[PDB]
């Protein structure tokens, strides 16, 4: 029953609450952040993202739902990590998370999103990220658009849950972030399909899996971390579309 520990990793089970936020350490330099919104007709809905420590800076993947919740993420980073946040990558446009963008911009943090996300946001009357990511034909981000991204490996799998959904692998870890594209293996549904691409969704989910074949831990926007079973389950459900 002895467990071999990993230096810099909190080994015990027990998430940390910090205000409205919950933090879980996934690897010595990676944490999941989780916030909740009470959506009418749905109840509480989770938003998860990542905080990645890379050398003398922090990189953020995705925001919380609101300005105040995203400010709390920044306050947690100040308290627990004490390194500047160099940049944030936002993996899709979400009409309910604009408050989050505001908090990052107010803090002077450079924001990056899929070029298509930066079209969709102002089409819905919301601010774009400061910078646009573009992608090679193979789906990998063009390095000219993503300078100094450190261990973040950004991949556009094709349209799925939304037309603009991108994903992010973390080099040096077994973690990949599927954004809003992937749901967990206990999901009863693919969720709200109002912006979904039914024709390509299954293929996009499989492309994500093929892009990060070494990832054994899958983190997602609206479900708890899971094994690769999340990718399989998501693709199977999307096959029914």
């Amino acid at each position: 029953n002895a467990i071999r520990p990993t230096i810099g990793q909190q080994m015990e089970t027990g998430d940390q609450r910090f205000g409205d936020l919950v933090f879980r350490q996934l690897a010595p330099n990676v944490w999941q952040h989780t916030s909740y919104l009470d959506m009418p007709g749905f109840g509480a809905v989770a938003s998860n993202g990542l905080i990645v420590r890379d050398g003398g800076r922090v990189l953020v993947v995705d925001t919380a739902w609101t300005d105040d919740q995203t400010a709390q993420i920044l306050n947690w980073i100040k308290q627990e990590i004490n390194l500047p946040v160099a940049l944030a990558v936002v993996t899709h446009f979400h009409q309910d998370k604009m408050g989050g963008m505001d908090a990052l911009h107010a803090a002077g943090i450079a924001t990056y999103a899929n070029a298509l996300s930066n079209q969709l946001a102002p089409q819905e009357g919301m601010v774009a990220a400061q910078h646009s990511l573009t992608f090679a034909a193979n789906g990998w981000v063009e390095p000219a658009t993503a300078p100094n991204f450190g261990p973040l490996k950004v991949f556009y799998p094709g349209p799925g849950h939304t037309s603009d959904n991108i994903t992010v692998g973390i080099d040096g870890t077994d973690i990949a972030f599927g954004g809003c594209l992937i749901k967990d293996s206990k999901a009863k549904s693919l969720g709200n399909l109002g912006d979904a691409d039914t024709e390509h969704y299954a293929a996009s989910a499989r492309a994500f899996g093929a892009a990060f074949p070494k990832a054994s831990m899958i983190v997602m926007s609206h479900s708890a971390p899971d094994s690769r079973a999340a990718i399989t389950h998501t693709a199977r459900m999307a096959d029914k579309l």
